[PDB]
C-alpha cells in the first residue's frame, strides 16, 4: 500500500445543520484539512473539529483570473497527498456540484496511485427543491452554468423546469472581493425572454445561510429583469428557477406500448398529480381529496401490516457495529483489511450476526436484522 | 395562530454516514417520527434517537397502487399534526427527489394554516456526481423519471449528461415485496438505440448502501442492454447515467456580446466515447505553481476573528431545534441570556442580519457574500 490519501467533503449550504455525519467524521480524523466555504460560523465549527487546517479562499484575488486560483487550490492539497498524508479537502455545498478544483485534485491523486475518493453533500439545487416545494421528478429539470448556457446556445425545454447557476457573474472569468459588476447580465435576460416571452415569471432563489434566515424566493417576469433596484439584488449566491410554460402531451403509441391503455381510448387530459406547481403561470390548485383517494383514507380505520411485511429484530451488539462502521472511519478500514478479523473482534454477536458480519453480503445483514416470513419506489 | 408543525428531513443514500446534523437533530427533537427507509441499519439508528417511531413502509402491499399507499401516508403525518404536535416525516435520500408523499403531506398542511418546512438530504443524483467524478456544471444536466420521459416524449440533449432514475419499473403502477417483473424494460432501449445509436455508452449506477459496499459502475452498450443477463442486474435501486457524445461548438455572435476571444479543462469526463486524454500540467499551469512560493494573503482578504461565546451560540442555534425556536420568538431576550458575548456581538446577534453578524466575526480591512469556484 502507497501511503497518503485524498477524500473531498462538502459542508452543505445552511450553516453546519446541513454538513453530513460522515463528512464531520472524516475532518476530525484528516492530517490536513483545507476547506473554501462562505461564512464564518461555518469556517469557525472547522477550526474546533482539526487543528491543521488552510483556508483556501485567499488564493482568489481582485482581477485574478479563477482558473489560476483553482490550479494553486489543487496544487495545494496534492502536495501534501504526495508526502503520505491522509488529506481531507472541503468545500461548501456539494464538493463536486459547480466546483472545479475538486474534480481536478482528485483525478490527479488517483492517476499517481493514491487513494482517492469525493463523499456528496447538499447542494444549492437540493436547497432550491426543497424551499421552493418542487419535485424533478414532475416534468423532469434541466440545469446550467448561466454562461455556459448562452455560449453554447444551450436548449431549453418549455414544459420541464429550469435551473440556472451564476447568474449574478455572466461572461465574468475573474474575481472581486466587493462584488461583481454584473453589466452583460442583460445578454441573458434577453435570451429568456426568446425562449419564454416577456410576461413569464422568473424566481430569484438565494437559500438561508444562517439557521434564523428566510429564503429569498421573489417572483419577477422576464421583463421586470431590466430594473435597476431589482438587477442589483442578483448577486454571488442567487440562483434562477424558471418554472413550465406549458404541458406536455402524452403519447399514445408508448402509452399502448406500455400497456397503460387499451387500444381505442385515450388519457384523462384533466389529471394532475397533487399538488400543483405554485410557481406556474396560470394553474389551478388540483384536488387532494377524490373518491379514490378518500377510500384509501378509511381503509386506515382497519389497516394491520401485510403477511410480506419484514419488522426490525435486531441485537444491540449489531446495531452498535454497524453505526460504528458508518461513524468510525478507522473502524470501517479495519472492518475492510479483514472482515472475519473484525467480526471475531466484537463481543456479544451471536452466530448468525457474526456469520452474516463475516460475508458483509447485504443479502446476508438484512436476514440477520429482519424477522423473515431490495425495493424503495416512492416516486 | 395554531399549534402543530411538520418538518420533512432525508438520511441520505449511504446509511447513517450521509444523514445531515440537523435532520439528527429534529428527529431526536420530535413529539412523533414517521419514516420511510429501505435498510435495517439505518431504521435501526432512527429508532435510538426517538422513542415514538411508526413505520410508513408497512402501507405498501402486493398488487396495491403506490397512489393509495403515497395518500394514507401524507394522511397519517397530518393527523398528527391537527393534534396540535411537532412531526417530523423521513424519507431516504432527500424527501423530495422522485418522493410524492412528502410534497402531498406538505401542501395539506400548509393550505390548513400549519407550520410545514422539508430540509434538503443527499440524494442518489449527488452519490452519482460523486462516484462517476462528473460535474452537472459541464456540460449540463437533464434528469428524468424514465417512464415520464418515454410517455411524455421528453427531448434528449445529445451534448449535456443525462441522468435516468426508476430505470427497474418501467410503466409499473403497482408494489410487491419480492421485486418487479421489469418487462417493458425494452421500449426505454429502444428510445435510446433512436436517440444515441447502438454502440453508445449507458453507465447502470447503483450507489452503496452500505459503509463497506463499492458502488457499482457498469459500462455498457446501448445493445447490450437487450440481453437476458444484463436486463435482469438493473433493479429497484438502479440510475442511469448518459454520457454526452460529442462537445458542442461555442456561439460567435453571443461570444461577441459577453466580449471574448475570437482549451479543455482537466479532468476530461471518462465515460465519454472517444475522448483524448487533457494534460494536466500544461504551461499556464506550471506557472500558477510556481507564484505559490512567494504567495502571501491578499489586502482585502478578511481573514476570521470571533470568539469561544460567539462561535458556540452560531452552532448552538443550527444543532439545537427548541434554541432556535426560542430565539426566533424574542431576538433581544434571546441575546441577552447568552453569557460573555461582546457588546458587538450582543448587538449584532440581536439584529440577526447576515452584515452584522459577518462584522462580528471577521477583520474587515482598510461586504463580500462571493463563492464562485464554478
Ligand atoms: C461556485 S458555485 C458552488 C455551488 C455549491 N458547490 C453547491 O453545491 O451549490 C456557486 C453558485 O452556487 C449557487 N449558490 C451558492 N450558494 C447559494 C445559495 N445560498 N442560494 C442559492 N444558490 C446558491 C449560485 O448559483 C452560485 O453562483
Ligand atoms: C422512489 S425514488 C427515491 C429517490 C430518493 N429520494 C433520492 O433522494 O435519491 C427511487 C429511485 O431512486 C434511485 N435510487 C435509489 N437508491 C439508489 C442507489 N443506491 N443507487 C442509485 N440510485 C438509487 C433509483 O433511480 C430508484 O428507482
Ligand atoms: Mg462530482
Ligand atoms: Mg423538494
Amino acid at each position: 500500500t502507497k501511503a497518503g490519501s485524498l477524500t473531498i467533503v462538502g459542508t452543505g449550504i445552511e450553516s453546519i445543520g446541513q454538513m453530513t455525519l460522515q463528512a464531520l467524521s472524516y475532518i476530525e480524523a484528516a492530517a490536513k484539512v483545507f476547506y473554501c466555504v462562505i461564512d464564518p460560523a461555518t469556517e469557525a465549527f472547522i477550526l474546533t473539529k482539526n487543528k491543521n487546517c488552510v483556508d483556501l479562499y485567499q488564493y482568489y484575488d481582485n482581477g485574478k483570473s479563477r482558473l489560476n486560483t483553482y490550479t494553486q487550490m489543487s496544487e495545494l492539497m496534492v502536495r501534501e497527498v504526495r508526502k503520505g498524508l491522509d488529506v481531507v479537502g472541503v468545500f461548501y455545498g456539494h464538493p463536486g456540484v459547480f466546483v472545479n478544483p475538486s474534480h481536478r485534485a482528485l483525478a490527479i491523486a488517483k492517476s499517481e496511485g493514491y487513494r482517492a475518493r469525493m463523499l456528496p453533500g447538499v447542494s444549492a439545487e437540493d436547497c432550491l427543491f426543497a424551499d421552493l416545494c418542487i419535485d424533478p421528478s414532475n416534468p423532469g429539470c434541466l440545469t446550467y452554468e448561466a454562461s455556459d448556457f448562452l455560449i453554447r446556445d444551450r436548449p431549453v425545454s418549455i414544459h420541464s423546469h429550469l435551473v440556472l447557476f451564476q447568474v449574478g457573474c455572466v461572461g465574468i472569468a475573474d474575481f472581486n472581493f466587493t462584488g461583481f459588476d454584473n453589466n452583460k447580465f442583460g445578454v441573458l435576460v434577453d435570451r429568456l425572454e426568446q425562449e419564454y416571452g416577456a410576461e413569464h415569471p422568473v424566481v430569484h432563489y438565494i437559500a438561508a445561510m444562517m439557521p434564523h434566515q428566510d429564503p429569498v424566493t421573489d417572483k419577477y417576469t422576464v421583463a421586470q429583469l431590466r430594473e435597476p433596484e431589482i438587477a442589483k439584488r442578483v448577486g454571488g449566491v442567487s440562483t434562477f428557477y424558471i418554472p413550465p410554460k406549458a404541458r406536455k402531451a402524452s403519447n399514445l403509441d408508448i402509452i399502448r406500448r406500455l400497456e397503460l391503455l387499451p387500444a381505442g381510448q385515450v388519457p384523462d387530459k384533466k389529471a394532475r398529480i397533487y399538488p400543483a406547481n405554485q410557481w406556474e403561470p396560470d394553474v389551478p390548485e388540483v384536488e387532494p381529496y377524490r373518491p379514490s383517494d378518500q377510500a384509501a383514507i378509511a381503509q386506515l380505520a382497519d389497516h394491520a401490516p401485510p403477511e410480506q411485511y419484514q419488522p426490525l429484530a435486531t441485537s444491540k451488539a449489531m446495531s452498535d457495529v454497524m453505526t460504528k462502521l458508518a461513524l468510525d472511519p478507522k473502524a470501517l478500514a479495519d472492518y475492510k483489511a479483514d472482515h472475519r478479523a473484525f467480526a471475531q473482534s466484537v463481543p456479544d454477536l451471536t452466530p448468525q450476526e457474526r456469520a452474516a458480519l463475516e460475508l458483509g453480503d447485504s443479502w446476508a445483514i438484512r436476514c440477520a436484522m429482519k424477522n423473515m416470513p431490495v425495493i424503495g419506489v416512492i416516486g
